[PDB]
């Protein structure tokens, strides 16, 4: 019984050392699981085997114990979660590894936290889709002081506290340079999600003459004209039809764009000798993706030779984080539908929503015209339902974790477009204890705080130590349960609208 080999472990090695059952695996004569201390919430790996098993893993020996199964001994070791023991977990229990998604739904659960791995597969259970369990993008990463390596650590960590078995995807979200490809690559991330939006133009911005300068040079490199004007596409009841000025205005939008995937994706064909995965986004622009520019990127895409599985629009209406969709869903119904025809006739590919965290209004829409062929990306929702949980149980924290961001929200928010009204904010100082959480119902609210993540994680006192990270992650650790269901649940609801 498990109490039993509790027991040992509390006997040799003088703690209390809690067993997941789900974590426990049985592969070679080894036996792999584990455990958390009662007392400081460490949690670490034993392996119990022979001993040719128990070497190739670092960490002390506890001793040796007999196996119902056989006469002779195993030696039964304790280890820390380190990088390298995680490889060694990951060669013994082959599932321990991301792979390509391929042609078939997926939904990404970004965790800035690095914790909530668990629940996240606990959202999936019984749900026909895909997950990326490890998604951080390279700018979540910077602003939390994780790497690729930490982020898909963590989540293989929660993968095997989970004892999940089933396949799933590793995405390096929002790459531009190619130097963090290397680290993704090195890492062993199967999807990368390339974001040319520093070269995007918008023309309503710029002058004529610049935009005039822009195609010309793009076009006398292309020569888009010769291969594009007045090409005309039916696709879904419609008509497409590139006249000179729509050629331009894409071709002065979208083309250095093009150029910088392409790149890219050459440099992922070089030096990439996994299986990977490859998601185009355009979801940073100030307009929706016209049909037109839709097909002239897949378009240039395709007759550059850059293969790729996902392609995120940027959709009409407003997508800000936290909050759920502000749009006319006549409109979003009509462009999706357009959008939906021109990916099943181009390719077929995955389109691919950025920020749906929260987004149920649009989602029987989305489910109605890619429910086949979809990936949803969310991150921050879950660091919403943790701060809830913080609220729930450790209001104090909540109350002085919420004044700083209100603080700090004036230079985090440049970062992203939200159009939060701080006076609808409640009064926090008007509020007991026993009601912080529902601050965390309130819109505007649930934008302060997703927005000033990396700060409450990175703040620091005076003497150098940090005010609020190392309480938050302890009081996380002391309502693991509350935190997994919340998280779980919050999910499996996205999971549910979106009919999977
Ligand atoms: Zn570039
Ligand atoms: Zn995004």
């Amino acid at each position: 019984d498990r109490e039993m080999l509790e027991g040992y472990l509390k006997d040799r090695l003088g703690k209390v050392l809690e067993i997941y059952p789900a974590s426990v695996k049985r592969k070679e004569d080894a036996i792999f699981f584990m455990v958390k201390n009662r007392e400081d919430g460490e949690k670490y790996l034993v392996v119990i085997g022979s001993a040719d098993v128990t070497e190739e893993f670092s960490g002390d020996y506890v001793g040796e114990i007999a196996l119902e199964k056989s006469k002779a001994k195993s030696k039964v070791k304790i280890s820390e979660r380190n990088h390298n023991n995680l490889l060694v977990l990951r060669q013994y229990l082959p599932w321990l590894n991301p792979s390509v998604c391929g042609k078939r739904s997926s939904f990404g659960t970004g965790d800035r936290l690095g914790i909530a791995t668990p629940a996240h597969v606990k959202a999936f259970e019984g749900k026909e889709c895909f997950p990326f369990l490890a998604q951080q993008a390279v700018r979540e990463m910077s602003r939390t002081g994780r790497n690729a390596r930490s982020v898909l650590d963590d989540a293989i960590w929660g993968i095997f506290e989970s004892g999940y078995e089933g396949a799933f995807g590793a995405d390096v979200d929002h790459v531009k340079d190619l130097e963090d490809i290397k680290t993704a690559i090195d890492a062993g991330y199967t999807m990368f999600t390339i974001d040319p939006s520093d070269h995007v133009l918008d023309p309503s911005t710029i002058d004529k003459a610049a935009a005039e300068h822009v195609f010309f040079e793009l076009n006398e490199r292309h020569d888009f004209l010769s291969k594009y004007e007045e090409k005309v596409y039916e696709i879904g009841g419609r008509k497409y039809t590139f006249d000179r000025d729509s050629l331009i205005e894409t071709v002065i939008t979208y083309g250095k764009a093009v150029d910088h995937v392409e790149k890219c994706y050459l440099f992922l064909k070089e030096n990439n000798r996994n299986p990977f995965e490859l998601e185009v986004s355009v979801d940073e622009t100030s307009t929706p993706t016209t049909p037109l520019a839709h097909i002239f990127i897949v378009e240039e895409l395709k007759r550059r030779g850059v293969v790729f599985t996902n392609l995120a629009l940027r959709f009409v209406g407003e997508w800000q984080k936290g909050i759920d969709y502000i749009g006319d869903l006549k409109e979003l119904d009509s462009t999706l539908a357009e959008h939906a025809a021109i990916a099943e006739v181009l390719g077929p590919y995955k389109l691919s929503l950025h920020s749906g965290s929260d987004k149920f209004s649009a989602y029987p829409y989305f489910a109605k015209h890619v429910g086949n062929l979809f990936h949803v990306k969310t991150a921050g929702t879950s660091y919403l339902e943790a701060i809830r949980v913080v609220a729930r149980f450790s209001p104090e924290l909540y109350r002085r974790i919420h004044e700083f961001a209100l603080q700090r929200f004036e230079k985090d928010r440049a970062s992203y477009h939200v159009t939060t009204d701080l006076s609808k904010v409640p009064d926090i100082s008007k509020i007991p204890d026993s009601q912080l959480e529902d601050l965390l119902n309130e819109p505007n609210t649930r934008q302060v705080i997703h927005i000033t993540y990396g700060s409450v994680l990175t703040a620091r006192n005076s003497d150098g130590s940090y005010l609020f990270r190392d309480e938050l992650f302890k009081t996380l650790s002391e309502h693991e349960r509350e935190h997994y269901e919340q998280v779980a649940s919050h999910i499996r609801k996205h999971l549910d609208l979106l009919g999977v």
